[PDB]
C-alpha cells in the first residue's frame, strides 16, 4: 500500500506556511476571473484535500492558479460563474479520462514555444488585470501599492524565513483600518466564505447545449492543468526522489476538480511556486498539502471579518509581483518559427484578452509547422 505519516512536525508547519501564502492567491485569482473569493478559497481547500488523498506526488500543492482562472474569465462574463462549475466538473472528467487511458507520456510532444508563450501571455494578462483597479484612482491606492512593492522587495533582505508579502498585507491592512483610508476593500469585490462548502450540483447548466459551450474550455483547462501538474511533479522529483506515476497524479487531479465543481468551486491545478516554497521549508508528506488546505479553510473562517477589511492595494501589489515573477524568460537575441509561435500567442492574448485563443493559435501554428517538418 505504501502510505505514510513521516515527519508531521515539518509537514504541518510547511502546510501552514503555504496556506498563508495560499489565501491571497485564491482571493485575487477569484477577483481576476470576475467571481467571488469564496469560489477560489473553496477550490483551494477541496482540491488540496482530494489531491492530498489521491495525488501521485506527495508534497505538491494543488490549489487555485491564474493558469486556470484566466481561462474561465471569459466563460463567467458570457454564461456565468456556474457554467464555470460545469466546466470544472467536465474538466475533472477529462483528466480522469486522460489518466485512465495512460497518456501522460504524450505531454512531452507539446511544443516549448506554446508553453513559454502561454506563460508570458498569462503573466502580462495578470498585470493587465491589475489595471482596472487604477482607472478609479485615489492616491491612497498608488501610495499603498508603491509602498507594497517597496516593502515586498526591500524588507526580505533584512528579514528571514517569513514572507515579505505577509508583512505587506498585514501592515497595509492595519494602516488602512487605523488611518481609515478611502480605498476599495476585498469584501466589495465578492463574498468571502462563512461556512463549509455544501454539495452544489451544477443546477445552472443544462445537458447538451451546455456541453457544446463548456467542452472547449474544459479541454484547455484539463490540458493546461495536466501540463502544470506534470512539470511541478517532475520538479519535485528532481528536488528529491520518486517514481511518481503521473497518471495517478492526473487522476487525483481529475477527481479533485470533479468534486470541486460539485461543491461550488473553481478549477485548479499544481502550483510551481508554492510547491517549491513547501519542499524548501521541509514539506515532503501528504499531510503537508492536507494541512495546507485545511489550515487554509480554518484560517479564512477565523479571520473573515478581518479578511474583508484587507485593502485592494495590498493584493494588487502581490499580484503585481507574482506577474513579474511569472513573465521574465530568456528573451533570446534560434528557430524563427518557434519565436513566431510564442510572440503569436502573446500578442493575440494581449489584444483579445483571451488566453484560450492564444493557446488555440499556438496549437494550430505548432501543428502547421509540424506538417511542414513532416
Amino acid at each position: 500500500q505504501r502510505e505514510w505519516f513521516a515527519n508531521p512536525r515539518k509537514d504541518v508547519l510547511a502546510g501552514i506556511v503555504v496556506a498563508l501564502a495560499l489565501i491571497p492567491e485564491a482571493i485575487a485569482f477569484s477577483i481576476i476571473a470576475g467571481v467571488d473569493p469564496q469560489v477560489g478559497l473553496y477550490a483551494s481547500f477541496i482540491i488540496a484535500l482530494i489531491t492530498a488523498f489521491l495525488g501521485g506526488r506527495p508534497g505538491m500543492i494543488s490549489a487555485a492558479t491564474g493558469a486556470m482562472a484566466l481561462l474561465m474569465t471569459g466563460l463567467v462574463k458570457d454564461h456565468g460563474i456556474q457554467y464555470l462549475f460545469a466546466a470544472t466538473v467536465l474538466t475533472g472528467v477529462l483528466q480522469v479520462v486522460f489518466g485512465w487511458a495512460k497518456l501522460a507520456r504524450y505531454l512531452k510532444f507539446v511544443p516549448r514555444s506554446v508553453m513559454v508563450g502561454f506563460v508570458n501571455a498569462l503573466a502580462i494578462l495578470i498585470f493587465m488585470a491589475q489595471l482596472p483597479q487604477f482607472v478609479g484612482a485615489n492616491w491612497q491606492m498608488y501610495a499603498m501599492v508603491a509602498a507594497g512593492l517597496a516593502i515586498i522587495y526591500l524588507l526580505p533582505l533584512v528579514f528571514k524565513a517569513m514572507p515579505s508579502a505577509l508583512v505587506a498585507i498585514v501592515v497595509l491592512t492595519v494602516v488602512a483600518v487605523v488611518t481609515g483610508a478611502d480605498v476599495k476593500t476585498v469584501g466589495d469585490m465578492g463574498t468571502l466564505p462563512t461556512a463549509l462548502p455544501h454539495f452544489q450540483f451544477p443546477q445552472v447548466p443544462l445537458t447538451f447545449e451546455t456541453l457544446a459551450i463548456i467542452f472547449p474550455v474544459a479541454l484547455t483547462l484539463s490540458l493546461v492543468g495536466l501540463l502544470e501538474s506534470l512539470l511541478t511533479a517532475q520538479l519535485i522529483d528532481e528536488r528529491t526522489d520518486t517514481t511518481s506515476d503521473k497518471n495517478v497524479e492526473s487522476r487525483g487531479q481529475g477527481v479533485a476538480n470533479i468534486v470541486t465543481g460539485f461543491f461550488g468551486g473553481m478549477a485548479g491545478c499544481a502550483m510551481i511556486g508554492q510547491s517549491m516554497i513547501n519542499v524548501t521549508s521541509g514539506g515532503r508528506g501528504r499531510l503537508s498539502t492536507f494541512v495546507a488546505g485545511a489550515f487554509l479553510m480554518v484560517l479564512i473562517l477565523a479571520l473573515q471579518p478581518l479578511l474583508v477589511q484587507i485593502p485592494m492595494a495590498a493584493l494588487v501589489a502581490v499580484m503585481m509581483v507574482v506577474a513579474i515573477s511569472t513573465f521574465d524568460w530568456g528573451s533570446l537575441r534560434f528557430p524563427k518559427g518557434e519565436t513566431v509561435v510564442m510572440l503569436a500567442t502573446v500578442a493575440v492574448t494581449v489584444f483579445t484578452h483571451d488566453l484560450s485563443l492564444g493557446v488555440l493559435i499556438g496549437v494550430v501554428l505548432s501543428a502547421l509547422f509540424f506538417a511542414r517538418k513532416v
